[PDB]
């Protein structure tokens, strides 16, 4: 038995997801793939552990789920150079995200 926070986040989350086809921000990035990762990057984030966080109630709202997603993206941006694809790749999948989360305000 989901809230309806918990269902909104899930397809958030599956419209995020299809942005990504190369399923480089699906799990987290380990230092064996990326050498030096974790003396870089002190605070990680993926769309598995953002997934984890939705099932585990640690969201209050889309805001703070739309934070975690500009982070692990800003995150590629620092470790990696301009030049590389990841750092492009951040960048294509932030604009995409940034279309589907941000809205205008809702008024009664
Ligand atoms: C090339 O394959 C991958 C690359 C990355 C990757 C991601 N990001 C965000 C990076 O900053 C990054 C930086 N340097 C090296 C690699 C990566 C990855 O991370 C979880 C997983 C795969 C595995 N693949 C079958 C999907
Ligand atoms: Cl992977
Ligand atoms: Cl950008
Ligand atoms: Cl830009
Ligand atoms: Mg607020
Ligand atoms: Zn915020
Ligand atoms: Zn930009």
């Amino acid at each position: 038995e989901q809230t309806p926070l918990q269902e909104a986040l899930n397809q958030l989350m599956r419209q995020l997801q299809r942005k990504d086809p190369s399923a480089f921000f699906s799990f987290p990035v380990t230092d064996f793939i990326a050498p030096g990762y974790s003396m870089i990057i002190k605070h990680p984030m993926d769309f598995s552990t953002m997934k984890e966080k939705i099932k585990n109630n640690d969201y209050q709202s889309i805001e703070e789920l739309k934070d975690n997603f500009k982070l692990m993206c800003t995150n590629a941006m620092i470790y990696n150079k301009p030049e590389t694809i990841y750092y492009k790749a951040a960048k294509k999948l932030l604009h995409s995200g940034m279309k589907i989360l941000s809205q205008e305000r809702i008024q009664s």
